């Protein structure tokens, strides 16, 4: 039975969060769009292996929109990490396994490095480390132009699974619609240079498991593969592209549980 | 002005070859389809920077089809490397820069390792190290079935540039048509295990420059990126996929000249 509720933290954020299961804590941090419905099936599937799974909409996104501006403008990994630590503090999650893609991947690595006592192990997927001008240039467009362009880009280029993307439903896509402008203005310029992945050695020997999408063009996260290999960090593939939890929920869920079981 | 001619070597092969330019030798070794007209523009463009450029159809392929069966069945990097050393012997090329993609990539690294006195530097692109059952399954079909399927697969999936691929013309596509079966039967089972990349320390400090296609799915050559990084070998991207010399001739040519100038 899934808890669907709100909890507030003293940095001014009111988080929408979901929680199911009993057992060691596993936390699913969204990608930049900040929408935790993307995890819905995997929440249940990972919980059914004996885990308490918690996820949430990210600050300023979807149903966690009640948040002050610093929390969704000039966003950095280090900022997100501290927001995530504060919602963990509120929910009394002391020791967590954490997953994150994209800005969520940067967040989890910054969590692992900054709060090692708190993080049992971290799985990061497709960690952005490069400025991408086609994304960054949308910031200066009109809100509805941004939503049209980014919605299309997710649907056609990066979903990894067009049908599964569209099957999330109208409600989700209506929340994403409003998030695309806030993401565009707040994330693409400032997340990449915040990447906590330039000190290779600090990554060495850490409980970190890195993935890239199998179908993602080799150029997008070529640099993740080099960096992981130079740091001896485990690196592999998940099917699909930027949203394996949408396109391949069953393999995603099994990967989270199997990687979590390694570190208990 | 380009030389277009044949030369026979004592392993029973009659090679079709082309050559243009004066200067240090640069040799362009085809991919598995063995068809050197794919290089035509780049031959002129690299020569025009002060190089003597040589290429050729590969044994059993295209206009180098007069060759004994061992030269195009159970093909191996080590076999292809000896075949190319013989055509270089015949043509009196003592020192060469070499390029190769796919089976050509395996050939060039085997050349570099096996004949270090002969190879100034090698550029390998998308070196196949894994058995691929969808490719190997085509071996047991009808010849004309194999040509249909592979001609379509190159056109639509892996050219990196559909217009540029088709613009090579009817003559080249008529030669490829006959090569697809010979390749299917001779290459995909035996070329991957022959990959000369399993000894990391032999690669280290060698004049080797490795590339993968930018648009190629991450999974196809993930392993090349890990291997290069573990051996300190330079590794980067070219635009397109499996045939940058077809899809992006100008940037391919400039990459060959620049990388050759580094080592000269
Ligand atoms: C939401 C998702 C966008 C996917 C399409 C993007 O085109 C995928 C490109 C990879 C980088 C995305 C990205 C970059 C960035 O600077 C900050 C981010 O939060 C992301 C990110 O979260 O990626
Ligand atoms: C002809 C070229 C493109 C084949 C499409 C392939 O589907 C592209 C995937 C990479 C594999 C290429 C390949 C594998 C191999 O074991 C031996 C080979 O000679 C090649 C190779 O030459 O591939």
């Amino acid at each position: 039975m899934r808890t669907r509720s709100t909890i507030s933290t003293p940095n001014g954020i009111t988080w929408y969060y979901e929680q199911e299961g009993t057992g060691p804590d596993v936390v699913l941090v969204p990608d930049g769009l900040g929408e935790c419905q993307m995890f819905d099936s995997s929440v249940s599937q990972i919980a059914a292996q004996g885990f308490r799974v918690t996820t949430f909409d990210m600050p300023g996104m979807s149903r966690s929109a009640k948040a002050p501006p610093e929390t969704y403008t000039e966003v950095t990994a280090q900022k997100l990490a501290s927001y995530v630590i504060s919602v963990l503090d509120a929910l009394d999650i002391k020791h967590a396994t954490v997953w994150g893609c994209a800005s969520g991947a940067s967040t989890v690595v910054a969590l692992l490095l900054g709060y090692p006592d708190r993080i049992r192990n971290a799985m990061c997927h497709e960690l952005p480390t490069k400025l991408l001008d086609h994304l960054s240039n949308t910031a200066v467009l009109e809100d509805e132009e941004i939503s049209k362009i980014l919605a299309n880009h997710m649907l056609n280029d990066v979903s990894g699974g067009s049908e599964a993307w569209q099957a999330m439903g109208d409600e989700v896509h209506a929340r994403l619609h409003k998030n695309y402008p806030v993401w565009a203005r707040g994330y693409p310029r400032t997340i990449p240079p915040s990447a906590p992945v330039k000190d290779l050695e600090a990554l060495r020997g850490k409980p970190l498991d890195w993935t890239v999408g199998a179908a993602t063009p080799t150029e997008s996260f070529f640099d993740n593969i080099v960096t992981a290999t130079k740091a001896g960090v485990n690196i592999g593939l998940l099917p699909g592209m930027h949203f394996p939890y949408v396109s391949h929920p069953d393999v995603f869920a099994k990967y989270v549980v199997e990687t979590t079981q390694k570190h208990l």
